[PDB]
Protein backbone atom coordinates (compact mmCIF):
# COMPACT_ATOMS: atom_id res chain seq x y z
CA UNK A 1 0.00 0.00 0.00
CA UNK A 2 1.24 3.39 -0.22
CA UNK A 3 -0.03 6.94 -1.97
CA UNK A 4 1.34 10.40 -3.59
CA UNK A 5 -0.01 13.17 -1.35
CA UNK A 6 0.95 16.09 -3.98
CA UNK A 7 -1.46 19.61 -3.98
CA UNK A 8 -4.93 18.45 -3.55
CA UNK A 9 -3.99 15.22 -5.10
CA UNK A 10 -3.48 11.34 -4.03
CA UNK A 11 -2.06 9.44 -6.51
CA UNK A 12 -2.34 5.70 -6.28
CA UNK A 13 -1.90 2.20 -8.18
CA UNK A 14 -5.30 1.57 -9.76
CA UNK A 15 -6.03 -1.57 -8.32
CA UNK A 16 -5.77 -0.72 -4.77
CA UNK A 17 -8.18 2.90 -5.22
CA UNK A 18 -11.19 2.58 -3.07
CA UNK A 19 -14.59 3.54 -3.12
CA UNK A 20 -13.56 6.99 -2.13
CA UNK A 21 -10.66 7.20 -4.97
CA UNK A 22 -13.33 6.81 -7.07
CA UNK A 23 -15.98 8.65 -6.18
CA UNK A 24 -13.51 11.89 -6.05
CA UNK A 25 -11.77 10.51 -9.49
CA UNK A 26 -9.68 13.00 -10.88
CA UNK A 27 -7.81 10.50 -13.66
CA UNK A 28 -7.17 7.01 -13.98
CA UNK A 29 -4.98 4.99 -16.69
CA UNK A 30 -5.54 1.30 -16.76
CA UNK A 31 -2.38 0.26 -18.95
CA UNK A 32 -0.53 2.60 -16.21
CA UNK A 33 -1.88 1.04 -13.17
CA UNK A 34 -2.41 4.56 -11.99
CA UNK A 35 -5.42 6.23 -10.14
CA UNK A 36 -5.43 9.80 -8.94
CA UNK A 37 -8.30 11.16 -6.56
CA UNK A 38 -8.79 14.88 -4.91
CA UNK A 39 -8.07 15.27 -1.10
CA UNK A 40 -9.83 17.80 1.26
CA UNK A 41 -5.74 18.36 2.78
CA UNK A 42 -2.82 19.49 1.00
CA UNK A 43 -0.47 17.08 0.95
CA UNK A 44 3.76 17.24 1.76
CA UNK A 45 4.88 15.51 -1.83
CA UNK A 46 7.30 17.02 -4.36
CA UNK A 47 6.93 15.19 -7.91
CA UNK A 48 10.18 14.85 -9.59
CA UNK A 49 10.24 16.61 -12.97
CA UNK A 50 13.78 15.13 -14.61
CA UNK A 51 15.13 11.76 -16.73
CA UNK A 52 16.93 10.39 -13.09
CA UNK A 53 17.32 6.67 -13.66
CA UNK A 54 19.11 6.60 -9.89
CA UNK A 55 16.75 6.88 -6.45
CA UNK A 56 15.52 5.22 -3.39
CA UNK A 57 12.46 3.14 -3.05
CA UNK A 58 10.65 1.78 -0.07
CA UNK A 59 9.77 -2.06 -0.06
CA UNK A 60 6.79 -2.62 2.99
CA UNK A 61 7.70 -6.52 2.60
CA UNK A 62 11.75 -5.57 4.26
CA UNK A 63 10.76 -2.38 6.08
CA UNK A 64 14.04 -0.86 4.21
CA UNK A 65 14.36 1.70 1.27
CA UNK A 66 17.15 0.30 -1.17
CA UNK A 67 19.16 2.75 -3.65
CA UNK A 68 18.06 1.29 -7.31
CA UNK A 69 18.91 2.14 -11.33
CA UNK A 70 15.88 1.74 -13.13
CA UNK A 71 15.34 1.90 -16.80
CA UNK A 72 13.15 4.87 -18.42
CA UNK A 73 9.41 4.98 -18.59
CA UNK A 74 8.67 1.91 -21.48
CA UNK A 75 5.90 -0.20 -22.44
CA UNK A 76 6.96 -3.75 -20.67
CA UNK A 77 5.02 -7.31 -20.60
CA UNK A 78 4.91 -8.13 -16.94
CA UNK A 79 3.95 -11.58 -16.00
CA UNK A 80 0.72 -12.53 -13.89
CA UNK A 81 0.76 -11.16 -10.71
CA UNK A 82 -2.03 -11.79 -7.61
CA UNK A 83 -3.91 -8.60 -8.94
CA UNK A 84 -3.29 -8.60 -12.81
CA UNK A 85 -2.95 -10.87 -15.57
CA UNK A 86 -0.05 -11.19 -17.65
CA UNK A 87 -0.08 -8.19 -19.31
CA UNK A 88 1.24 -5.20 -21.36
CA UNK A 89 2.00 -2.19 -18.97
CA UNK A 90 2.93 1.63 -19.90
CA UNK A 91 5.28 4.50 -18.46
CA UNK A 92 7.02 1.56 -16.47
CA UNK A 93 10.71 1.88 -14.76
CA UNK A 94 12.13 -1.81 -13.70
CA UNK A 95 15.27 -2.08 -11.23
CA UNK A 96 16.74 -4.61 -9.80
CA UNK A 97 15.19 -5.29 -6.18
CA UNK A 98 12.74 -6.83 -4.42
CA UNK A 99 8.74 -6.44 -4.62
CA UNK A 100 5.94 -8.41 -3.50
CA UNK A 101 2.07 -7.34 -4.46
CA UNK A 102 1.58 -5.65 -0.67
CA UNK A 103 5.12 -3.64 -1.71
CA UNK A 104 2.55 -1.45 -4.02
CA UNK A 105 2.39 2.26 -3.73
CA UNK A 106 5.62 2.51 -2.04
CA UNK A 107 7.36 5.55 -3.40
CA UNK A 108 10.64 6.02 -5.57
CA UNK A 109 12.22 9.23 -5.39
CA UNK A 110 15.66 10.94 -6.90
CA UNK A 111 17.16 13.97 -5.92
CA UNK A 112 14.24 16.43 -7.59
CA UNK A 113 11.29 14.68 -5.12
CA UNK A 114 8.97 11.48 -6.10
CA UNK A 115 9.80 9.80 -9.34
CA UNK A 116 6.42 7.01 -9.08
CA UNK A 117 5.43 4.25 -7.00
CA UNK A 118 6.15 0.35 -6.41
CA UNK A 119 3.28 -1.23 -9.16
CA UNK A 120 5.12 -4.80 -10.30
CA UNK A 121 7.38 -7.35 -8.92
CA UNK A 122 8.79 -10.96 -9.47
CA UNK A 123 11.72 -12.61 -10.81
CA UNK A 124 14.12 -10.23 -8.84
CA UNK A 125 12.87 -6.92 -10.67
CA UNK A 126 10.28 -4.36 -9.15
CA UNK A 127 8.68 -2.13 -11.54
CA UNK A 128 7.38 1.71 -10.99
CA UNK A 129 4.60 3.45 -12.33
CA UNK A 130 6.41 6.80 -13.85
CA UNK A 131 4.82 10.50 -12.79
CA UNK A 132 7.00 12.52 -13.79
CA UNK A 133 5.32 13.23 -17.43
CA UNK A 134 2.10 14.13 -14.99
CA UNK A 135 2.62 17.76 -15.46
CA UNK A 136 -0.85 18.54 -14.13
CA UNK A 137 0.13 17.29 -10.80
CA UNK A 138 1.93 20.50 -9.76
CA UNK A 139 -1.35 22.82 -9.94
CA UNK A 140 -4.94 23.02 -10.15
C1 LIG B 1 4.46 2.88 -25.46
N1 LIG B 1 5.34 3.56 -24.52
S1 LIG B 1 4.83 3.99 -23.03
O1 LIG B 1 5.30 2.95 -22.21
O2 LIG B 1 3.45 4.21 -23.13
C2 LIG B 1 5.50 5.57 -22.84
C3 LIG B 1 6.54 5.77 -22.01
C4 LIG B 1 7.09 7.08 -21.94
C5 LIG B 1 6.58 8.13 -22.63
C6 LIG B 1 5.51 7.97 -23.45
C7 LIG B 1 4.79 9.16 -24.00
C8 LIG B 1 5.00 6.63 -23.56
F1 LIG B 1 4.13 6.31 -24.54
ZN1 LIG C 1 15.44 13.33 -10.63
Amino acid sequence: SGAIYVGNYRVVNRHLATHNDWANLVWEDSSRDLLVSSTTAQGCDTIARCDCQTGVYYCSSRRKHYPVSFSKPSLIFVEASEYYPARYQSHLMLAVGHSEPGDCGGILRCQHGVVGIVSTGGNGLVGFADVRDLLWLDEE
